[PDB]
Order: structure tokens, then sequence, then C-alpha cells
């Protein structure tokens, strides 16, 4: 028993709900979150969430992890891996039944930028145990909170997620890389949406090519004495411009409320950046 | 270079284009064509088309054939397969590049239900053949002719069509099987949609899996001395309930323009029956 989708009353009519390469956007009211919590229930799915905590940023653990227990994927098997310069500082925190976390320990490098650049690398190289221990890989940052569901609706073999500051935006405006000296430059006339780097994932396989490619990428850079404007987020606008997500989450997915309030257009705020210095 | 998606400006807002389960539902204006085309010519996919046209229906072959040139995955590999008891009357029609036409010869029954019905028979067993030959396989009625484009953007690992005389209607009057001794029985207060009988696919895998299942079902139903009410389309409307289509195509995609004329909400009609007595 559920409601009976009506082919000629759509649910949500004041946003676009799927893509022009039919990949379904994801808002609150596009989903029933019982069938799909059925479907994926029966393939018994594991779902892996990665998270950098390194030098300060394990201050942000605690609230991150409190929270992906209340709406994290709840009711499915999950592994945290979090990756940190220091085990000793993760907190103990408590699981529900079927969820685990592993801590993976690794280099800091002084700059921030190679932080939140490396992690493509390091994510990347976990290769091997990925592919046997989860179905999906989530990878996001760890500066957040979950403040409502987050759950199956998001799991395909490829997601990015709509940058808040720019989903009302027009292409001309995205912050790409316009150099064409780097491996990250998206021309002025091409561009479907501006993606932002700390919430994608996919299945095992689709993250691990996204995210050997964008590495391989970013040292290209490197070698050629240039850095991409914003980033690993560069680089991954890249990559889904060229391979394109087979979903795409609305900024209900990803959302600051202290800089841009609660619109009436976001039914859902579910995870959410936490004020940093 | 094409139009921008605009996150906050949906194309289509007078129909359902997305189900609970985060299907796409197929309908003008969803797609751009062009970036579909790109993707599956990448990797150079494959099309296969099975129609039966059994006794006077070779009648039907001629201008399904023609129109199937016109408008039927143009400009990519097709695979026409024509199930018939009269290989000899199977018109001669020239193809396009990349497009073949194989003739199966097979066994006539005299009862109409039964052709139909064998259907899912007959396509599943053309088994290890399929899956060597085809990326996808489309399953269609052979007394139709297209009107206007059916390409890439109906390919997915399974799809139905909603039924032209039941899109705009409530689930109780579904003609569903109602009696529990068929194996086709849906329940009063179940269904999403009701889909058509002459337009379903997917890929080889997909597709054999739901024919394996079709007939399976219906030969258990022999046994018990019951015939599911519509037959092959009931215990379509049963798998699809219990496996739900990746994509729905729309009913721009299966239409009667005889019977329910050109309403403002199909703004193509893609595929058509044609008259007979
Ligand atoms: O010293 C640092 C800087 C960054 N990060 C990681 O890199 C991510 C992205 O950086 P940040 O959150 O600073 O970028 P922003 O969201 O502010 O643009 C962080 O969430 C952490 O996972 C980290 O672990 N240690
Ligand atoms: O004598 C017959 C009756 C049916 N069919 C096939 O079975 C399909 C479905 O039957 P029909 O079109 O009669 O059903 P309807 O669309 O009228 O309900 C036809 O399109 C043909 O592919 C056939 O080949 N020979
Ligand atoms: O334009 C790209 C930049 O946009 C900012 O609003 C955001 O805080 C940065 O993290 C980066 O994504
Ligand atoms: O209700 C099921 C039936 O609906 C009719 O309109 C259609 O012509 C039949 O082929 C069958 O689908
Ligand atoms: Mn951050
Ligand atoms: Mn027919």
């Amino acid at each position: 028993v559920y409601p009976q989708p009506k082919v000629l009353t759509p649910c949500r009519k004041d946003v676009l709900v799927v893509t022009p390469w039919l990949a379904p956007i994801v808002w609150e009211g596009t989903f029933n979150i019982d069938i799909l919590n059925e479907q994926f229930r029966l393939q018994n799915t594991t779902i892996g969430l990665t998270v950098f905590a390194i030098k300060k940023y394990v201050a942000f653990l605690k609230l991150f992890l409190e929270t992906a227990e209340k709406h994290f994927m709840v009711g499915h098997r999950v592994h945290y891996y979090v990756f940190t310069d220091q085990p000793a500082a993760v907190p103990r925190v408590t699981l529900g039944t079927g969820r685990q976390l592993s801590v993976l320990e690794v280099g800091a490098y002084k700059r921030w930028q190679d932080v939140s650049m490396r992690r493509m690398e390091m994510i990347s190289a976990c290769e091997r145990r990925f592919l046997s221990e989860v179905d999906y890989l989530v990878c996001v940052d760890v500066d957040m909170e979950f403040r409502d569901h987050v759950g199956v609706e998001i799991l395909t073999p490829l997601f990015g997620t709509l940058h808040p500051s720019f989903y009302g935006s027009s292409r001309e405006a995205f912050t790409y890389e316009r150099r064409p000296q780097s491996q990250a430059y998206i021309p002025k006339d091409e561009g479907d949406f501006y993606y932002m780097g700390a919430f994608f994932g996919g299945s095992v396989q689709e993250v691990q090519r996204l995210t050997r490619a964008c590495h391989q990428a970013m040292m290209v850079d490197q070698a050629n004495g240039i850095e991409a404007v914003w980033h690993d987020e560069s680089h991954l606008n890249k990559y889904l411009l060229r391979h394109k997500p087979t979903k795409v989450l609305s900024p209900e997915y990803l959302w600051d409320q202290q800089l841009l309030g609660w619109p009436a257009v976001l039914r859902k705020l579910r995870f959410t950046a936490v004020p940093k210095n």
C-alpha cells in the first residue's frame, strides 16, 4: 500500500526533477522512501561513507558521526571510513546494528589545498578493499552535520550534488576552470551544472574511476605548474561534464542555512555545513 | 553546446516525469536527444527489435518496417527479429547502414490468445543468440506504425509503457487480474501503473528474466485451469509491479489517434496502432 503516482498531477512543479540525460534530480516529494528501502534491502546493500579528518578537523568528527547515526542510511548496512593523521583523536561513537567504522591513518600536507586535493588520491589507494566491503561509496566533507534524512534515494552508479550558491545561476557565472592549460578546463558555453566537491558518490567501481581520473588530472597540472581554481572541485566538475552522473542531488543535500536561509523551494535541509574559523 | 538545464524552471509542469522509485517517465521535453545519442554512440550500442507476424499479421510488416527505418533508433545499430509462420511473406525492405533483419520461423496456434501469450515463450527460446548479437531488446506489436522519433531515450535495463486508455485513471479501475488463483493476481490496493503488452524492453538479461517469468507464470495458470484476464499483458503488469521498471514510457510511445485524439498533453505521437478488422 502507498499513494498512487498520478501521471497528470506532478508532485513537484516548481523544480526540475530530471536532467536532460534522464537522470533523476533528487528532491523531497519525488520519491517514496518505502519503495526504495524495499529494493535496497533485497540486495542487502552496504554503503561506505568516507570522510577525512586531518589536523584540527578531527574536531568535526563527533557531531558528524552522531548525526550520521540518526540520519544516514538508517536501517541499512553502513561502513564509515575515517581517514586521519590522529587515530587516537577519533571519538568513540556508538553504532546502530549493521554499522561499523574503520580508521585509516594517513600523512598530512601543510597546505590545505593538497589535503582536500589528495582526498582523490587517498580514496583511490584503498582500492581492492572498498570492492569487497561495500557496494556504494559516498564521499563527504567532515565539517558538516546531518539534520534530516539522507538515504538510499541517493544511491546510483554515479552522483553529484548541486552547489547551493549556484543552482539558480547561469553557466557563464559558474566558477569552473577557464584556463585551457589546466586539465580541468571547461569552455564558456559548456556545462550542465556546477557540482560541489563536498558530496559525491556512486558504485565502488564508478567512484574509483572518478577519483583515479581526478588524481591523474591533478598531477598532470602540477607538472605544468598550474593549480585548478577550486582544486578538486574543479576536476570533479570536469569529470562530471564528460561522465554525466546517473543522479543529481538537489541542494537539500548540501546547504548552509546561515549564508542562504531556508527558501520555500527547499522542503528539507538534510546535510549542512558547520561554522569554522 | 546545448540549452542549459535550469533547476528552477522545469521543462514539463503538466505531467509526472519521474516515478516514486526515481525512474524517468519519458515525455518530449524531458530529454536532449543529442546528449543521449552521444552516450549511446560511445558504447557502439546495438538494439534488437522483436516483432511477431503470424498468419494474416504478415500484412502489417511492410508499413511497420518502413516506418521503423524512418523513426526507430535512427543512426544506431538495429537488428530486427521477425518471428513468423510465413518467411516468404516477409517483405523485402531496404535497410539503412548498420541495420539488419533476421526471419525466425515458428509454429502457429489456432487461438489468438496463445499467439500473443506464447510470444513470451518464443522471445525467451532465442536465448544465447540475443546475448551476443544485441545489448537491448525491445518487444512490440506488429500492427503498428512509427509516426515520430522512438530512440535511445527509451533504453534502460527495464522499461514498460503506460497503456493509453488508463494513464489518467485510478488503480481500482485498472484491468489487472483480480482472481487470487491466477499467478497474475494483483490486489485492489496495489499497483503503480497499468502497462500495455504491446511495448516493453530493456537489456537482454532483464528481458530474458521477464519473459521467462511470464511464461513460467502462464504455464502454472494453465495447469490450474485458468487463463489471465488480459493474458500476457496481465502477467507483464504483475512482473512490473514486483520488478519495477527503470524507465516508464509515456503514452506518446503507444497511442491510438482514432480512439483518443491528440490531446495537448501529448506533444508527439510516436508509435500508433493500425486499424484492423
Ligand atoms: O586541515 C584540513 C583541511 C581540510 N580537511 C578535509 O578536506 C575537507 C574540505 O575542506 P574544507 O571543508 O576546508 O573546504 P570548504 O568546505 O570550506 O571549502 C574537509 O572537510 C576535511 O574532510 C582536513 O581533513 N584537514
Ligand atoms: O493471428 C495473430 C494474432 C496476433 N499476433 C501477434 O500478437 C500481437 C498482439 O495481438 P493483437 O495486436 O491482436 O492484440 P491487440 O493489440 O489488438 O490487443 C500482434 O501484434 C502480433 O505481433 C500475430 O502475429 N498473429
Ligand atoms: O565557486 C566555488 C566556491 O564557491 C564557494 O561558495 C564555496 O564556499 C567554495 O567551497 C567553492 O565551492
Ligand atoms: O484493459 C486492458 C485492455 O484494454 C483495451 O483498451 C486494449 O485494447 C486491450 O488490448 C487491453 O490492453
Ligand atoms: Mn567543508
Ligand atoms: Mn496490437
